[PDB]
């Protein structure tokens, strides 16, 4: 069977309450993508030199990251190994909620996720089952030059090596456990919820906020970081040569405030994106629960203004 959810059919409701995302676990990945149950790979933000060349090391010092998606079983394994209870509606990768949330924003980004309700936990688990160009490298290079590893208590661009935060976040009536890569931390991790100390690093050409493309890009920056409770998004603005010309430190909560003067009528706004997401998540829950556990579904966005949930029979 087929179910549809239309973005524009969502009733005009108040923005759902969203809890402060609470870290329940973290882990690291080695350069060979090996899971490590520690923060050996959490690094610190330190501003890189202005006019750094983001082409340096491409492609000979570049080790492109794994192309295939990771199974969500990993996060479950991690939590099980640590003896952490999982009591939520959803378990997935932050990035897959970003896709649902931002679907109304980029009709060109088509995607497909797999969902199954676990027969023991009753949690809906979501994953993908189906990268190395110069532009991508600019982003990875900016992350590499902007970060300092732990040294006191412990160049090749190897994006496989990373640190990850697993969070509980509630969006209205939906409880989610989300795992996502954290680029670095602003200062020492409170050994206090750590997430507002976390930093996301981005590289972009700078456009005025008048520019629709720029606003949309910022909205997606905001959405991604909002879902993991990240406090800061730091943008390395680059020119067409890939030279770092300016850095801009933003607080995540400031992006919607900063964008307020520039939204044209009928623009998707942070508040509207949250309303639609809550309704999307509620729809997914009710649909999945019309079937026995271990029923596999595909959730698809293939342009237009609808999500499609398909039972795999
Ligand atoms: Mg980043």
């Amino acid at each position: 069977m087929l179910r549809e959810f239309s973005f524009y059919d969502v009733p005009p409701a108040h923005v759902p309450p969203v809890s402060e995302p609470l870290e329940i676990a973290c882990y690291s990945l080695s350069r060979d993508r090996e899971l490590l149950l520690d923060d050996s790979k959490l690094s610190y933000y330190y501003p890189p030199p202005l006019f750094s060349d983001l082409n340096t090391g491409f492609p000979n010092r570049f080790h492109p990251p794994k192309s295939d998606p990771d199974p969500i079983s990993i996060v479950k394994d991690v939590l099980m190994t640590k003896g952490i209870q999982m009591n939520s509606s959803f378990l997935t990768w932050r990035g897959l909620i970003t896709k649902i949330m931002c679907a109304p924003l980029d009709p060109r980004n088509h995607w497909e996720t797999y969902l199954v309700m676990d027969p023991t936990s009753g949690i809906i688990m979501m994953e993908e089952r189906t990268n190395q160009d110069r532009m991508c490298y600019w982003g990875y290079k900016f992350e590499a030059i902007s970060t300092l590893p732990e040294i006191w208590d412990a160049q090749d661009v190897v994006p496989d090596e990373q640190y990850c935060s697993i969070v509980k976040i509630n969006i209205g009536k939906s409880k989610l456990i989300l795992a996502g890569e954290v680029d670095c931390i602003w200062d020492k991790k409170p050994c206090e919820n750590p997430n507002l100390h976390y930093v996301e690093l981005k590289t972009s050409k700078k456009y005025p906020l008048e520019n629709y493309g720029m606003r949309k890009k910022l909205l997606k920056y905001w959405a991604q970081s909002f879902l993991l409770g990240i406090g800061r998004i730091i943008i390395g603005f680059r020119d067409d040569n890939g030279i770092l010309i300016e850095m801009k430190e933003l607080f995540t909560h400031q992006i919607p405030k900063m964008l307020r003067p520039y939204f044209k009528p009928n623009d998707w706004t942070p508040n509207r994106l949250l309303v639609v997401l809550e309704h999307a998540l509620e729809w997914i829950k009710q649909t999945v629960k019309q079937h026995p556990p271990s029923t596999e579904f595909t959730l698809s966005y293939t342009g237009g203004s609808k999500l499609v949930l398909r039972q795999i029979i």
